[PDB]
């Protein structure tokens, strides 16, 4: 699809299991899962910065993505973030683009 | 032109005579730059929440701005960002769509 930004940019996306909604976001380097989202297995800690300030989050590696029916694979965050964000390396692989 | 996602969107912008960077940001709501940036005239306060927590910004109405050459003319928030931001309220104006 192409998709104008008139509104944020959500789609809907099934990890491990569960469904919910994330913003697909060029301004993240990463993708990050709101807290309540249970990945299973060893995470490594790391930190993230946004507007604000920093957060600690759990590092998940190879987890299955499938976002707007595609599937893809890559590292997921989990914290307490406000928003699931879908960021640059998940966008990547789905052939994501902006253009104008 | 298309963009693809590999690395950081960033774009130079002009803005009050001065040149800069931007993130086009499509999970942003709105365009912040940075405490430096010096715009004349009134300003409202606001504080904006992104990942980490909350900031005060001064919001400026009916900004000018020439984003890849494009003139565009909106709202714009200055404040302690790390980064400048050129969001949805700005994306929008350049026709700037989500492709994949
Ligand atoms: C949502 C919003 C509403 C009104 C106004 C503004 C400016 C808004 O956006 C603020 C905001 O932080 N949006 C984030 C996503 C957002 C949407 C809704 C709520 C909260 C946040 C994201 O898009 C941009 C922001 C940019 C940034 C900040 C600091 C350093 C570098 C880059 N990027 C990041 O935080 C990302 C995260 C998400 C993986 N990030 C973390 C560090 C390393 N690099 C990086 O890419």
């Amino acid at each position: 699809p192409q998709i104008t930004l008139w509104q944020r940019p959500f789609v809907t996306v099934k990890i491990a299991g569960q469904l919910m909604e994330a913003l697909l976001d060029t301004g993240a380097d990463d993708t990050i899962l709101e807290e309540e989202m249970s990945l299973p297995g060893r995470w490594t800690p790391k930190v993230v910065g946004g507007i604000g300030g920093f957060m600690k989050v759990r590092q998940y590696d190879q987890i299955l993505v499938e976002i707007c029916g595609h599937k893809v694979i890559g590292t997921v965050l989990v914290g307490p973030t406000p928003a699931n964000i879908i960021g640059r390396n998940l966008l990547t692989q789905i052939g994501c683009t902006l253009n104008f």
